[PDB]
């Protein structure tokens, strides 16, 4: 659980994320893309994307950053009464788009490279402290429902 005080500067940080969602967006996948070049596979998509200009100027990964900032934006929120809004991902990321729980943690750390580059001032270790703990419960219940739904990932 965190506290209230840990749940406000995760909200703080992620108020200066809303500032901008798809730059931050194209930024976290395009981190998560170079580190971890095996999940581009994961994403048949724009898979095809052979530099990062390419990768900047795709209008369509652009728009899934937003997408998926918006489903963990909406998660955060809740401050970890997520029930409602994490079942649905579970079902999907388990059964269609079968991402294993490592590859959560992979955006994870793209997540937090980016706001550290993007906010340091708002973004020191109590901060990262606070949204690493938000991230890993965010994966630890999504590994629950995964093993519910019957994958092991
Ligand atoms: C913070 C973590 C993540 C969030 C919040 C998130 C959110 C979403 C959302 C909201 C969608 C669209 C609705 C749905 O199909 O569920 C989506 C689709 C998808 N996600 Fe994720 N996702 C995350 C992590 C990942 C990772 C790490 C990968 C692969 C490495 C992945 C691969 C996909 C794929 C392949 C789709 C289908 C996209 C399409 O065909 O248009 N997701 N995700």
């Amino acid at each position: 659980v965190l506290s209230e005080g840990e749940w406000q500067l995760v909200l703080h940080v992620w108020a200066k994320v809303e500032a901008d969602v798809a730059g931050h967006g194209q930024d976290i996948l395009i981190r998560l893309f170079k580190s971890h070049p095996e999940t581009l596979e994961k994403y048949d998509r724009y898979k095809h994307l052979k530099t990062e200009a390419e990768m900047k100027a795709s209008e369509d990964l652009k728009k899934h950053g937003v997408t998926v900032l918006t489903a963990l934006g909406a998660i955060l929120k809740k401050k970890g009464h997520h029930e409602a809004e994490l079942k649905p991902l579970a079902q999907s990321h388990a059964t269609k788009h079968k991402i294993p729980i490592k590859y959560l943690e992979f955006i994870s750390e793209a997540i937090i490279h980016v706001l550290h580059s993007r906010h340091p001032g708002d973004f020191g270790a109590d901060a990262q402290g606070a949204m690493n703990k938000a991230l890993e419960l965010f994966r630890k219940d999504i590994a629950a429902k995964y093993k519910e739904l019957g994958y092991q990932g």
